[PDB]
RNA sequence: GGUCACGCACAGAGCAAACCAUUCGAAAGAGUGGGACGCAAAGCCUCCGGCCUAAACCAUUGCACUCCGGUAGGUAGCGGGGUUACCGAUGG
């Protein structure tokens, strides 16, 4: 099951695009390092998050620790990426 | 002369990009005033294609690194099309 990317789910549509980079960064990024972050509210893209890591364990611990979080009043469905990304 | 096209002018007009000020708006963007980048319809209309915005209503739990919900608003100075018009190259 385990990955590098991490993908976020169930979370706050209303929130603009901008803002859900900078809230979701300053959050995770007391795990590891962060390369980029990937949102976008298109019908097949809405609360759906994107987290480019470097390392497992620290991605590992961002999702075991937090999993159900109430981030903007929605739980947090916290689940591992499939494919690497292209960068 | 009319009409339909056309723009190498002539002649009298017209409009106003960017920026600034101010109002409206959630925004894109619009109005107004200043100001001219340009414009032969840069007059007027969103019917069609594009592009831009997404606050609200409805829809949506969706795995991307082309871009993609409905709806609504917007752009006519992004094309198409509709509709109106000044000048007239011994002009076609
Ligand atoms: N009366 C009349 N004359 C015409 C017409 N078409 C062409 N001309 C003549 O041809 C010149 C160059 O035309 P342009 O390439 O469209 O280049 C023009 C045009 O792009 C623009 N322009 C000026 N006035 C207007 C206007 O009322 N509407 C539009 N759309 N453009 C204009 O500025 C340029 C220079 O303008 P001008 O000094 O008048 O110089 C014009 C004008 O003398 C027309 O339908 N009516
Ligand atoms: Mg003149
Ligand atoms: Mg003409």
């Amino acid at each position: 099951r385990p990955n590098h990317t991490i993908y976020i789910n169930n979370l706050n549509e209303k929130i603009k695009k901008d803002e859900l980079k900078k809230s979701l960064h300053a959050i995770f990024s007391r795990f590891g390092q962060i390369l980029d972050i990937l949102v976008s509210r298109s019908l097949k893209m809405r609360g759906q998050a994107f987290v480019i890591f470097k390392e497992v364990s620290s991605a590992t611990n961002a999702l075991r620790s937090m999993q159900g979080f109430p981030f903007y009043d929605k739980p947090m469905r916290i689940q591992y990426a499939k494919t690497d990304s292209d960068i």
